[PDB]
């Protein structure tokens, strides 16, 4: 076949998205409120639940790194001693922006200090024909002022959670992905908001004179609005009048708000591939049986989609970097890093191990249970269970 | 082919995608610079067309693109590349049908809906406030005088507190909300879409009454099921005959004729169904045929994967030796 | 049925707003006049706290949304549908009461199998 | 998940900005040791750790049982180490 | 540690909860009148203010307080003190974000 491109990739020189696109999609993160929850919650499900380091036949890395052994787990632990809140701010902002991007940061004597996650909203990558990016472009405000600069697709590194197509390099943001949702959310709660206040409360309508009788002017209503004044009025006040004076009633105006509320947060929830439930809204039937499984089962398949997009890449352009440029270990080694399930119950995995443990290793069952495994070989690798093997040797 | 392929679950979720959405999903072979391979690198699908013989089969593929603001066009022949179709229109077909074009009058017709509802919530979902001024066959009320009074009433400075002191003669009326079953429309628009694109109805965050218990519930599942082995099993062998296969005869030392099997997990898979199986009927499956159905691998010594019998069983016998 | 449904919701699911104009055996108003009246009350411009002014003989009209039961249509629409398939009702996202149990339950399996 | 994610957040900032810079400048031990500061659960409920312990103990250590049940571990480190029970051992030493 | 910081569970909660009120929680460092170690103790929240620099790294905290009816101003190094910040625009950020700041005009609208 061929070593090098042959289909293009509809782009090259921008139209696509700008500075100021950025910008909208950071004035939406600060904003707060139920709209910044939603994508917060969106991202506390993905990456909130934390991670482990894993290497494939580990004890065949064994090297001295100063004198003293290490495995790559060992030494990819020591260079991401808190990769949870590393994984939480990435991914974290690859759902906010198309994309996220860092550098890698060194102690003065050139070895490596930490991964180091650059500002998303000021950086915008340039990419050619071919597909790939050649370039990463920042505007950044200073002093009040501006400043610009630009930097190599090459000391820096960058990950893409929702790629355009499998090939792609930039993405496109959820948020982005579902403007026109976001904001109509947003007008409808001022809508609402401005509603109670004009709609929701009943007022009062204080009329003066006859009906084809004398005449009332500014002057003789400004006297009465001193007598009948909610300021004033009291929960017990009671109101003496000649026939031809009458208070009436500005009913609140019923209308279904609630309704109104229910069916924004359906539609951007919906939009935005959320959990209704992440809305706080509420419906018959569907909290119970395959009903509600098959949403869960559709949840977690999301998460598990994104979660491996995330890791390959972090693999990748950042984990094998890192040994390749830091590290006595290879950089072309089996290396590993799961992400945890959010919606995991232990007492599921509690009765497995009790129905099922008699054909799963006891490495398989501290594996599931979320343990180390034995520091005896036969122990770990046995299906009897190490309770069994102690009870046995106490007596044999 | 894991040295070959080592995250064949994002390429597979990938090409998958594009057979849904597009007719076809389709794409290169790529080596490395030794020529050793690389990957089956996919290319964008909105940008490429097929050309076919007289007996319907595809020769080449026609690529059309955007490029600095301007466009480039260029001709493939189909001999160096690859296409999968999940969606065709006859067992003789090799082009496919997207199920957006299908139902495309559907698709319009739920944002259409969903803009309606979105005008007419604003129009009659909300009270409106209609101040008349002057008295019924009175004197006339002129743009100078409304002004005025609108420069009172001012819902821009009003608060829920606010009260109000007139003659006779003006009256502050409402229009009040006029209510309609918008719910009933969308749990509609739902059913049309959902059952459309041939999902069930509780995908699309919309409910069923009495259809939530017993098999009278199962049925959906079932058919989702159904449909589901039938797209996986419909990938797989395109997968391995056009991709697979290719790749083992080009690169690899072995025989590419060989049986590959490629198979895709259920996303209605029960693991209690499979411990309770386990519990119920273990004592006719072999050590090896429990290992892959819990998702584990076989035991590593031969006739304790083949055996019947627990291989806990069999350590908890050999202890007494 | 379903054309029918998808022209009716259009037509009378949603309200519909009727400005009146004038008085009840008082002057006439003609279309130059309207155009006018309607340059106000556009609904395209219209906003969900947006209030109105007037003199006495101007009104604002809406025909309220004449509810028929374009649900009850469906499910009998699919109820034909299936059972002209030979599909039980359950193929069609739809459901009942008595039906939804035991033996009367077991029967539609039964003559599906 | 917010209340994991963020006393995660917050045990990783007072062990690097505080704890180990108190030791490094006025501590005789060595300030670079794994520190391990863990922040409660209140959403826990401790009748799930009573059942777990009953469901899956014959597969943990007691160490592991002792920082599940929020306890001190044994006094003896095989007695820590092993997995069946300590009144199992002890029944069985009174039995002998 | 466990006599450097005996009551640890009050402190945690002190400034976790200042942490969520606040853009950041922050402190001193005491010792005692021999010059070994007292107590690391945290600051009036309000009251500090930090100022940064281009690679958005804090460089000094600033105090304003009230006295006598008066007020008093002083400038320190970002040194001595330390600080913890649970709420952050990016990875990068040393300031933080308050709760109550994110959602000032949804805690109006309530009180309204």
């Amino acid at each position: 076949a061929s070593s090098t491109p042959q289909t293009n990739v509809d782009s090259m020189g921008g139209g696509d998205l700008t500075f100021e696109d950025l910008r909208d999609i950071k004035d939406v993160r600060d904003s707060g409120g139920q709209v910044a929850q939603l994508m917060d919650y969106k991202a506390l499900l993905n990456f909130g639940e934390g991670c482990e380091i894993h290497v494939e036949g580990d004890d065949e890395t064994k090297q001295l790194v100063d004198g003293e052994p290490m495995t790559l787990s060992e030494w990819l632990e020591d260079a991401f001693p808190h990769l949870d809140l590393l994984v939480l701010d990435l991914g974290g902002d690859a759902l906010w922006y198309p994309y996220a991007v860092g550098e890698i940061q060194e102690t003065i004597t050139g070895e490596f200090k930490e991964a180091l996650p650059a500002e998303p909203w000021t950086l915008m990558p340039e990419s050619d024909a071919q597909g790939k990016v050649q370039a990463w472009h920042q505007r950044t405000k200073t002093h009040g002022g501006y400043q610009t600069q630009t930097l190599p697709a090459d000391d820096l590194w960058h990950i893409v959670i929702n790629k355009a197509s499998a090939r792609d390099e930039v993405g496109i943001s959820e948020v982005l992905r579902n403007k026109d949702e976001i904001q109509a959310f947003k007008q409808n709660e001022a809508a609402i908001n401005q509603a109670i206040e004009l709609h929701g409360f009943p007022q009062r309508h204080v009329k003066v004179g006859k009906e084809d009788g004398a005449p009332v002017r500014d002057n003789d209503l400004r006297r009465v609005r001193t007598i009948f004044d909610p300021r004033t009025t009291d929960a017990n006040t009671a109101y003496f009048t000649g026939q031809d004076v009458d208070v009436e009633t500005l009913e609140a105006h019923n209308f279904d708000y609630s309704a109104i509320h229910e069916m924004d947060m359906r539609n951007l929830t919906t939009a935005l591939g959320l959990p209704l439930e992440a809305g706080n809204v509420g419906a018959d039937g569907l909290g119970s049986g395959k009903p509600a499984e098959l949403r869960f089962a559709l949840l977690k398949l999301a998460i598990k989609a994104n979660q491996r997009s995330f890791s390959v890449q972090f693999v990748e352009r950042v984990m094998r970097p890192v040994v390749r440029d830091y590290s006595p270990f290879d950089h072309e080694a089996d290396i590993r890093l799961e992400i945890n399930d959010p919606l995991e119950d232990i007492g599921e995995v509690a009765d497995l191990i009790q129905q099922v443990g008699d054909y799963m290793t006891n490495e398989q069952v501290a594996e599931k249970l979320d343990l180390p495994a034995p520091e005896d070989d036969e122990v770990a690798d046995s299906y009897r269970s190490p309770a069994d093997m102690e009870k046995d040797e106490a007596g044999v």
